[PDB]
């Protein structure tokens, strides 16, 4: 029923880029679905404590949220588009595998989710 910390969003140890397809990342795909309507609820790691779900974070082993994705996209911590693409898919999976289908939470999930796939789908050829 406790928070677990947040996922890492710095480590001076791992190598890291600053590229094209990340740059899209950022300036195109984060930012259409941070500015959605729905995307309060994936604004911030869940906080099972104020939202009353003590069972979150026994289902959900590999958290992941798009404050996170901001951070890690604007503190430089990823080396290549495919690590961010996949956080936003565990992203995405989190909500589905949680929640019950149908809630309104999985269809606020769908509606960034639809996005994302229209902007990765023009994810630029590496510079
Ligand atoms: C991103 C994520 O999966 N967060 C965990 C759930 C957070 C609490 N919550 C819920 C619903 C919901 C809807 C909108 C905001 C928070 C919400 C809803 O439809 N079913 C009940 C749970």
């Amino acid at each position: 029923s406790m928070n677990p910390p947040p996922p890492e969003t710095s480590n001076p140890n791992k190598p890291k880029r600053q590229t094209n397809q990340l740059q899209y990342l950022l300036r195109v795909v984060l930012k259409t679905l941070w500015k959605h309507q729905f995307a309060w609820p994936f604004q911030q790691p869940v906080d099972a404590v104020k939202l009353n779900l003590p069972d979150y974070y026994k289902i959900i082993k590999t958290p992941m949220d798009m404050g996170t994705i901001k951070k890690r996209l604007e503190n430089n911590y990823y080396w290549n588009a495919q690590e961010c693409i996949q956080d936003f898919n565990t992203m995405f999976t989190n909500c589905y595998i949680y929640n019950k289908p149908g809630d309104d939470i999985v269809l606020m999930a769908e509606a960034l989710e639809k996005l994302f796939l229209q902007k990765i789908n023009e994810l630029p050829t590496e510079e």
